């Protein structure tokens, strides 16, 4: 009573893949055929599912319209094909039969690992300062690399409303941005000081680099 | 100096939806002009890029091949037609205009949302177990519906393996667990017990439902 797992592997963005199992020691043709994966250091998430070439398929919401389950009764084999795959989708993938009132998932897949993947990075530190207004705000954004030219840029973001222009160019104040907003640093260590605060000035602030033609974006610190 | 966007909406996976910014009050037929997304909850992400004629036309990873971006100088627009579209394309997405070292994303659209769009809660107590051998280990597992018939089960997983099924139906001990493991409880209230840890013992422990349509796991405990 075995199922054995095949496929899987690294892929960049977009692609596909097919996985499949096939069943040894029991009755294929009975059995319930279900999909479950782990994301790394993660826990288990169901996958899809189909019975008795029923076929009444179903999916779940993250691999709809991407994801196809099937199964071929004659070769005891069930697969899943798995088109325009995203980073999101990289984890362990195990086949395992549905026993329901008579055993669960009792029989597993041993797994196959199943990963998506392709820079300069942004860390900004720390996550969220609480001040009150008039209090200073030190905002760090610290590069996995030099950022030539310094083109480093802050904006910022009220909710529902598009980001605004800060700093560009390190430390260059863009069209009607007040004189309390200083960017600075160079290299890899920029720093957006805000020195008294605002009412106004509460939001999220993100930083970008365009050194390059893959621009990237630190990951916001909240100011509360 | 004005981008107008339009387009957007609710889309089921697979459908198609293009955008539009119509510039007012530059010289568009001669500007870089970039889309950028923000999924909700998240941050800031580069999505696609245009530029004069003799130029290169950059797509993010997770778009090429689905999205086009365009334009037609002659009535100042840039496009994005956006097809095969799925959950995790879910984002407001903005158009900006790209300055470079003279103010980077110096213009940007509103932003309009595209959503994409076609459960019990089990929580296990506690995470994480530190005892020594031939002392008791008591695990919960926590269900935030009531599951019906009792049909939940309990598996162990050790380091990089596929899990192996302790008990189902709640306590029903599966053939070839050493009589030291019992899972005991119903409704919503599971608990499985190891009586005397041996050092093989060492591992992590998940749940899991089977009562409805939408399987769903616990967090795990680990014991050490």
């Amino acid at each position: 009573v075995q199922l054995v797992e095949s496929g899987g592997g690294l892929v960049q963005p977009g692609g596909s893949l097919r996985l499949s199992c096939a069943a040894s020691g029991f009755t294929f043709r009975n059995s319930a055929m279900h999909w479950v994966r782990q994301a790394p250091g993660k826990g288990l998430e169901w996958v899809s599912s189909i019975w008795y070439s029923g076929s009444n398929t179903y999916y779940a919401d993250s691999v709809k319209g991407r994801f196809t389950i099937s199964r071929d009764n004659s070769k005891n084999t069930l697969y899943l094909q798995m088109n325009s795959l995203f980073a999101e989708d990289t984890a362990v993938y195990y086949c395992a039969r549905f026993a329901g009132g008579w055993g669960a998932y009792d029989v597993w897949g041993q797994g196959t690992l199943v990963t998506v993947s392709s820079d300069i990075v942004l860390t900004q530190s720390p996550a969220t300062l609480s001040l009150s207004p008039g209090e200073r705000a030190t905002l760090s954004c610290r590069a996995s690399q030099s950022v030539s030219s310094n083109y480093l840029a802050w904006y910022q973001q009220k909710p529902g409303q598009a980001p605004r222009l800060l700093i560009y160019d390190s430390s260059s104040r863009a069209t009607g941005v007040p004189a309390r907003f200083s960017g600075s640093g160079s290299g890899t260590d920029f720093t957006l000081t805000i020195s008294s605060l605002e009412p106004e000035d509460f939001a999220v602030y993100y930083c970008h680099q365009y050194s390059d033609i893959s621009p990237t974006f630190g990951q916001g610190t909240k100011v509360e």
